């Protein structure tokens, strides 16, 4: 059917579709063009996906699942997994050497989910978002993954899609999808593309080359634990301390309160990408006490400046790993919501001596956008080939006229079988004979063409030069046999040659060389 | 250099060479195509090899050495050795558990020779025979051994050759060499070959199978003390008795006289394979008395009939040991001089219910002949490989034309890199668009082939169907990357796809299955 493009993100997922000449990024049933990569199991046994899972206020953070993408396709003893489980608030356990997420699904009933089963639930939500917009079933998808993902990680992502009811036609790299969204695949020459992807949870820098249709990921770097959520956490520590100082109320260890503030902090952060002040207000925040503070851009930047500056080192490293200078970068692509932060845009522009990044696609939708473009191309796989093969003459066929001139009867690329005729005459008064020399080739003089045969037409009646009309006909039959006739239209006197393939057939090497001189005259 | 084939025989040795398309069996300096496996040390300290050693009249048979092949590669306490030394007229002694031949080499000076040192002297004679014919040094040989020879016996034979200055490239079995001489290796199916080898000293019957290039020796039997020399000895006992009766002269215990008669008896025996009477005459045979008797075939047969009949039991035994019936024998190969005896040929033909043996190679040269054929094959080991590897397209590449038809642009096994083009047109009047679907596979309909990608060519100007000329080009570059272009030759409007290996590459298992349908159309 119609193929969708899905950005299956660490913190947010996005679905697009190429429809009626345009990429549409599809809003979910909450009206959001991105969906949290979140699943929550309630004590009553209800399952929440997306905004409802993330925005769910609970005193128990242990049955809310996120960051499945950190675990997908990995073994338990992967040092990345052993690091990650330390900070994840839900239980991760080993079963037959693989990490499983352990939750209470209802009334103390424990279940273990594979990371790809959690991601399958997120992809089900993205599928349904697309199905609501299109008003038809979605069966096929292009799904993106980080460039550094190995085969096990790509297959587990495929498996997530399969479980969600999607035929995952292609897994493509996130930075490549962003490049495709910006049309950078459709350009001539060797271009160097720096993709700077600062999302909610991770920072990924990729050096891609585009050369004559081929994308190569040359080098990757970044920080797997640096994203927008770390900036939120700096604002959080600050406002928790400030609230404690102003009211004596310590909101830490009350998860419900932490969630309400974190959500307001995240909205304020986004506002500070457009303006220099933002109000955080929560009516009855903590025991009838309202929350009311404002955050300046300067304070937001001050609380995070070390984290913002740290994004430049991975850029430096991919440049040296790709053996490129700053000036060798033809294209800067900003990906991820956090690239909307003016200080981040400033730090990247300054690093690249004032070079402007690509602009026009929302940075948190660009990967989904590129996936949707690629999905559009692959939806054409069910089209029908509406081409007819033509049988054509591979070389110009003609005769020698006075001065050793190649006079064409059947131009190269004439559809065969065919019959073509021209009228010829005498070069001298009372000329009694014609010699018809049949040539193959594209050169204007027959000395440079291939002789196929000769015959005479005798008994031309007396007349002044140019008066007799001799019709020369070239006929190629359904068997590709060439027959040449010369007939005196005055008398009906005629002669013919049948030209055979035997022993005076050019090799396809010889033909290619002759075809080089085609389209000169 | 040129490799020779040597039959190192119990009683006679034979050397051949594959030269200028033919096996030549090489005559020695006496003009004989076989050479006695004999060495003699004269009282004056001269060493004789071949005909000169055997034909040497002496009153001392103790310093003439033969039958080294009975001892080669064996231990002193081998029951075969303990049996054999009883009848051998030269001294055999034990040194460090191995049998040595002890002779007077000159003036009462004793020397002990390893059996392989005696065989090395015979192989030196065969090497020199070959060198005289070729007029160049012979460095390499294939040497034959009985099928029943163990590793020690094969190595001691190799060692004999090494001592004689030969690189013994291969030791091959006598019956296999005879089969090879008769071309029985170069035939289809499973064939059963009975090799009947009656030489001067031993009888060997071998059941070989030939199956798809592989020879197996399935069973062997025979009699190690039954050969032409036993037939000679029956004629000898008869004529010694007859001479004693007619003259009172007893030639026994006069070795010189015994030798002269034995030599005449052997020539008469050979004549009786071609005619039914033979004259034995020796002028001044014993004290001025001439010898003059004739021998009939009937008397020769009568004196030996029990020995001739005894050759059938070993044939019976190899048939039951190989679990075959007479009728299962596809090929009878007669080897050894004694197979020229008509009564022996008759007994074998009758045993096999009138089946004809192989014919055309002298039975006493057939083993050398096969060795020479094998030598010919191994002389090719110093040739140079004059092949160039081609880089070729493993599967047909093309596009879908109307009706879901696979229209090839690059046939399977086209040399790459390459560029191939065909001309296509519209299926309908004023058709505005082409869809180019790029397929890989050998099947005539693209539903059964592998889709590599699709692209469109838009903006085809109005014309009647079949009039526009769209050139489709398939290009495989030095990196094996496929690029497909479609260009409207009318306008220069064109589009292109670059096809990557990633995620739509067939497995070598899938390719093999598709290649099964190659060469159908
Ligand atoms: N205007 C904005 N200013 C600052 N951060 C933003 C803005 N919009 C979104 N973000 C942040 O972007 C992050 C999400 O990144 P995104 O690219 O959507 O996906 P992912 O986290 O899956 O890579 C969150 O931390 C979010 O707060
Ligand atoms: N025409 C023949 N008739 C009978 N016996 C023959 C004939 N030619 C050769 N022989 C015998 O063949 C024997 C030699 O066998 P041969 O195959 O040459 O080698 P080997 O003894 O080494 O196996 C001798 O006994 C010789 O007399
Ligand atoms: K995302
Ligand atoms: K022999």
């Amino acid at each position: 059917g119609t193929v969708v493009g899905i950005d299956l993100g660490t913190t947010y997922s996005c679905v697009g579709v190429f429809k009626n000449g345009r990429v549409e990024i599809i809003a979910n049933d909450q009206g959001n063009r991105i969906t949290p990569s979140y699943v929550a199991f309630t004590p009553e046994g209800e399952r929440l996906i997306g905004d409802a899972a993330k925005n769910q206020l609970t005193s128990n953070p242990e049955n809310t699942v996120f960051d499945a993408k950190r675990l997908i396709g990995r073994t338990w003893n992967d040092p990345s997994v052993q690091q990650d489980i330390k900070f994840l608030p839900f239980k991760v356990v080993e079963k037959k050497t693989k990490p499983y997420i352990q939750v209470d699904i209802g009334g103390g009933q424990t279940k273990t989910f594979a990371p790809e089963e959690i991601s399958a639930m997120v992809l089900t939500k993205m599928k349904e978002t697309a199905e609501a917009y299109l008003g038809k079933k979605v069966t096929h998808a292009v799904v993106t993954v980080p460039a550094y993902f190995n085969d096990a990680q790509r297959q587990a992502t495929k498996d997530a899609g399969t479980i969600a009811g999607l035929n995952v036609m292609r897994i493509i790299n996130e930075p490549t999808a962003a490049a495709i969204a910006y049309g950078l695949d459709k350009r001539e020459g060797e271009k160097n593309i720096l993709v700077f992807d600062l999302g909610g949870g991770a920072f990924d820098v990729s050096l891609l080359t585009i050369d004559n249709g081929v994308f190569e990921v040359v080098a990757t770097n970044g920080d797997t634990h640096l994203g927008g959520e770390d900036f939120d956490q700096r604002v959080m520590e600050h406002f928790i301390k400030l609230y404690k100082k102003k009211t004596g109320k310590d909101v830490r260890k009350d998860n419900r309160a932490v969630q309400k503030l974190r959500r307001e902090v995240e909205k304020a952060k986004r506002a500070l990408s457009s303006q220099h002040q933002a109000r955080i207000e929560i009516e009855s925040f903590f025991e009838g006490e309202d929350f009311s503070e404002t955050l300046t851009r300067a304070k937001f930047e001050e609380l995070n400046m070390d984290l913002f500056r740290s994004t430049m080192k991975p850029v430096q490293k991919v440049l040296e790993d790709s053996d490129l200078k700053k000036s060798d970068i033809d294209e800067i692509v900003l990906v991820g919501g956090s690239t909307r932060i003016p200080k981040i845009q400033q730090l990247v522009k300054e690093f690249f001596n004032g070079k402007e990044p690509s602009r026009g696609i929302n940075p948190d939708e660009a990967v989904a956008y590129g996936a949707a473009v690629q999905a559009g191309v692959l939806s054409g796989d069910q089209d029908t080939g509406d081409l007819v093969l033509l049988d054509v003459c591979p070389l110009t066929l003609g005769i020698e006229t006075v001065g050793g001139v190649m006079t064409k009867l059947i131009p190269r690329n004439t559809v065969v079988p065919t019959k073509k005729s021209q009228i010829f005459s005498t070069a001298s008064d009372n000329q009694p004979t014609f010699t018809i020399k049949v040539y193959e080739g594209e050169r204007p003089l027959t000395k440079d063409n291939h002789l196929l045969g000769t015959f005479d037409l005798t008994g031309i009646p007396p007349a002044p030069r140019g008066v007799p009309q001799i019709e020369v006909t070239f006929e190629i039959d359904v068997n590709g046999i060439l027959r040449v006739t010369a007939e005196d239209k005055g008398t009906g006197n005629k002669n013919k040659i049948t030209i055979t393939n035997d022993q005076n057939r050019l090799t396809p090497e010889e033909i290619e060389r002759m075809v080089n001189d085609a389209e000169k005259f």
